[PDB]
């Protein structure tokens, strides 16, 4: 058994030396681009030994063994099992790498026909390196979308026109599937495969409401089987193991889903994209109610006592079929208020008339998210995208001003997107948007607060249940035991270089200074703040429309 054999003639060579590649991005994300290829290709002529004579000198040994010794050639501590535990918590969430630059389009393109492979497989390298946790299988798809871009615009008259749209629609499609991925590993390594595999039942049954219960729980296993090596680096192996699942789903598919004709016959890479993109099937019709398998039934503690989560899971998954409208996270809550009955009523001598009104506790919890919802996309049509922003910024650096500057105006502007994606959609499909949308941007809060921990309150919130994480958060209110910081005159000195700068480059040096403004004067009235901000804001476009840039910007030194 060579696992290096193995996984070469499942993936094939192409995939083979883009897997690894992203591999080695991510466990050495400070190593140059040129000292990486060298260490790909020469994993891969070694697999070619295997696949050729799987009994070769070498080939035996697992792959944490050959590209932690391949790695390690330029927290190596002799044992394999620890030292794939010392890449994988080193990993850099912000590694301060430097901001990646676009030359221009003739430039590019020029650079696409000269060596078409360096150019592309550069693209891999420095993304892996910025997102350690990105979905492997999920950026080789990527990279197609990149070369087609670059195939498609190069030969056209205008190739700026072209080739910059599509650009800038795939940065932020990845943006926002690196944000997604890294949910799901911290719900693996911080809470364990019961909590990430009810998250799985839950969204799976929503988007497949046709398929049995054994059909989701076999696709809900092989998906966590997928992430979790996914999550710890076993990149080979996920790949490998979710193009088999997506044959799977392919090969049943009247038994899971009817949106999956046209997914199932792109290439390989589109194919299990697709899917993972697919629109919620429809429900099944009459679907009778839970009362009489969880409530009115006299065999429920005996079925709940065989196995307990199997039969919470039936729960989960019987409920999230006749609700596509709930949130997942809502949806978890459902399903834990009916553990903690059953635990309390299973043991007494009528649980019948203990858990008889179960389903009564479910109301209040499901109008909390509602009323999120409705209260800020009503105050986001009033201020825009970008005061909203503004307006989250002082609201939330005053319940905690101890996160640092650039993680406090990061998670605010992501809060915005997330009125301009979920709240034009109706009140249906509102709270599965705006609701798990928003658990993935607290995660970044989570995330980027772990590496340096400044609150405790912050880190407890974290630390805690995930899906108490937003309630959580709603109940911080203002520190007052911080104490606001010296005036520091160099953060409110511009440089002539804020001209150069884009209008969303120059917005985000903007609303630093405004948490850098209230970090200084905690108790600054609504009114005070933006007569301070609006005064900056004029000085920034008088002074640059001067021919003596810089010169003016000095002169309001005071
Ligand atoms: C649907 C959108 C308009 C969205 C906008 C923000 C809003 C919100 O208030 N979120 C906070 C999260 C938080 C807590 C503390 C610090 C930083 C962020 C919470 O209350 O959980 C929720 C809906």
């Amino acid at each position: 058994k060579s696992e290096v054999a193995h996984r070469f003639k499942d993936l094939g060579e192409e995939n083979f030396k883009a897997l690894v590649l992203i591999a080695f991005a991510q466990y050495l994300q400070q190593c140059p681009f040129e000292d990486h290829v060298k260490l790909v290709n020469e994993v891969t002529e070694f697999a070619k030994t295997c696949v050729a004579d799987e009994s070769a000198e070498n080939c035996d040994k697992s792959l944490h063994t050959l590209f932690g010794d391949k790695l390690c050639t330029v927290c190596c501590a002799k044992q394999e099992p620890e030292r794939n535990e010392c890449f994988l918590q080193h990993k850099d969430d912000n590694p301060n790498l430097p901001r990646l630059v676009r030359p221009e389009v003739d430039v590019m393109c020029t650079a696409f026909h000269d060596n078409e492979e360096t150019f592309l497989k550069k693209y891999l390298y420095e993304i892996a390196r910025r997102h350690p946790y990105f979905y492997a299988p999920e950026l080789l798809f990527f990279a197609k979308r990149y070369k087609a871009a670059f195939t498609e615009c190069c030969q056209a008259a205008d190739k700026a026109a072209c080739l910059l749209p599509k650009l800038d629609e795939l940065r932020d499609e990845g943006k926002a599937s690196s944000a997604k991925q890294r949910l799901k590993c911290a719900s693996l390594q911080k809470f364990g495969e019961r909590a990430f595999k009810a998250w799985a039942v839950a969204r799976l049954s929503q988007r497949f409401p046709k398929a049995e219960f054994a059909e989701v729980s076999k696709l809900v296993t092989d998906l966590t089987k997928v992430h979790t090596e996914c999550c710890h680096g076993d990149l080979l192996e996920c790949a490998d193991d979710r193009a088999d699942l997506a044959k799977y789903i392919c090969e049943n598919q009247d038994s899971i889903s009817s949106k999956l004709k046209e997914c199932c016959e792109k290439p390989l890479l589109e194919k299990s994209h697709c899917i993972a993109e697919v629109e919620n099937d429809e429900m099944p019709a009459d679907l009778p109610s839970l009362a009489a398998d969880f409530v009115e039934s006299k065999d429920v503690c005996k079925n709940y006592a065989e196995a307990k989560d199997v039969f919470l899971g039936m729960f989960l998954y019987e409920y999230a079929r006749r609700h596509p409208d709930y949130s997942v996270v809502l949806l978890l809550r459902l399903a834990k208020t009916y553990e903690t009955t059953l635990e309390k009523c299973c043991a007494a001598a009528d649980p019948h008339e203990c858990y008889a009104k179960v389903f009564d506790e479910f109301k209040p919890l499901v109008e909390e998210p509602q009323n999120l919802i409705k209260q800020n996309c009503e105050l986001f049509e009033q201020l825009g995208e970008y005061k909203f922003q503004n307006a989250l910024l002082v609201r939330y650096t005053k319940k905690v001003p101890q996160v640092s500057t650039p993680t406090l105006v990061e998670v605010s502007r992501n809060l915005g997107k997330v009125g301009s994606k979920c709240c034009k959609h109706p009140e249906a499909k509102r709270m599965p948007c705006a609701e798990d949308y928003l658990s993935v941007v607290l995660n970044q809060l989570c995330v980027l607060h772990e590496k340096t921990p400044v609150s405790d309150r912050v880190t407890k919130c974290c630390t805690e249940s995930l899906v108490n994480r937003r309630p959580c958060f709603s109940a911080l209110e203002v520190d007052e035991t911080y104490v606001p910081k010296e005036f520091n005159a160099e953060t409110f000195t511009f440089h002539a270089d804020i001209c150069t700068l884009s209008e969303k480059e120059r917005q985000i040096k903007k609303q630093t200074a405004l948490v850098e403004l209230v970090k200084h004067k905690p108790k600054a009235t609504k009114e005070q703040l933006k007569a301070v901000m609006d005064d900056f804001a004029a000085f920034v476009e008088k002074c640059c429309k001067a021919d003596d840039k810089e010169t003016c910007f000095a002169e309001e030194g005071k």
